């Protein structure tokens, strides 16, 4: 079970170059992410919200937030004359300069 | 079971160049993502919202949010004279410069 | 079971160049995504909303949101003189410059 | 990949009875057999005979045997008033004797 | 990968009865056998005979045997008033005798 | 990877009865056997005979045996009034005798 590979796997005489993701000026809020996850015979239970109650009576204002991730604010990014955020990959092999 | 591969897998004499995603000026809010997920014989239960109640009586205002991810705000990005966020991949092999 | 591959798989003498996605000035809100997901004999249950109640009586205002992901706000992006977010892949092999 | 099964496989409410082979008075010599063999991505090399030489000169007798299995003799079986070699399988289920 | 099973596999409410092989008065000589063999990504090399030479000169007799298994003799079986060699399997379930 | 099973595997409410092989009056000579063998990513080399030489000159007799297993003799079995060699398996479940 060879699952996640970046290169030579049961191979011969390879020249591999692999880059990866970049981010420049990103503002995320309450996000989830799974990159390269492998379950084998497992049993999970993720991110549930259960049994929520909320009562109001003769009140003038009520603001409630329930969740896995609550974001109530400013998530700002400001850039100016920003230069260079990149993943470079170079590979060279089996050269015969004679 | 060879599942996720980037390169040579049971091969010979390869020249492979692989790049990857980029992001420049992205604003995400309450997003989910799964890249390269593999389940084998597993049993999961993800992201459920169950049994929510909300009562109001003679109240003047009631604002409620329930969820897996609640975002109530500003998620802003501002760029100016920003330059360069990219994934480059170069590969070279089996060259005979004589 | 060779499922996800980018390159040579049971091959010989290949020159492969693969790029990937780009994003420049993207604003997503409460989105889902699955890229390269493989289930084998698994059993899942994702993203359900069950048993929601909401009562109002003699109230002047009631604003409720229930869901897997609730976004109530501004998700803005502003760019100006932004240059370059791209994935490049170059491959070269089996050259005989004599 | 459910390959060899004798019974219920992803089923419900079954009554299965399976018997198997019998042998009574059998004489085998230099035989091969494969029952329930499964190869996955494997590479084998079985039972080869390679590069055999044999020279005679002014000799009065030469008897040679080369092989994977050489049997030069008596393989005999003798039975008399022999009784009973059989595989029986009985199954009974979901009976409602009222 | 559920390969060899005798009974219930991912099932419910089963009544299974399985018997197996029998032998009574058997004489085998230099035999091979494989029952329930599973290779995964393996590499084997079984039972080879390579590079055999045999020279005779002015000799009166030469008897040679080469192989994976050489049997030069008597393999005899004699039975008389022999009774009973069998595999029995009985199964009973979900009976409601009222 | 559930490979060899005799009974309930990921099941419920089963009644399983499994018997097995029998032997009565068997004479084997230089036999091989593999029952329930599983290789995973392994590399083997079994039972080879390589580089055998044999020279005779002015000799009156020469008897040679080379192999993985050499049997030169008597392998006899004699039975008389022999009774009973069998594998029995009985199973009973979920009976409601009222």
């Amino acid at each position: 079970m060879d699952v996640f590979m970046k290169g030579l796997s049961k191979a011969k005489e390879g020249v591999v170059a692999a880059a990866e993701k970049t981010k420049q000026g990103v503002a995320e809020a309450a996000g989830k992410t799974k990159e390269g996850v492998l379950y084998v015979g497992s049993k999970t239970k993720e991110g549930v919200v259960h049994g929520v109650a909320t009562v109001a009576e003769k009140t003038k204002e009520q603001v409630t937030n329930v969740g896995g991730a609550v974001v109530t604010g400013v998530t700002a990014v400001a850039q100016k004359t920003v230069e260079g955020a990149g993943s470079i990959a170079a590979a060279t092999g089996f050269v015969k300069k004679d």
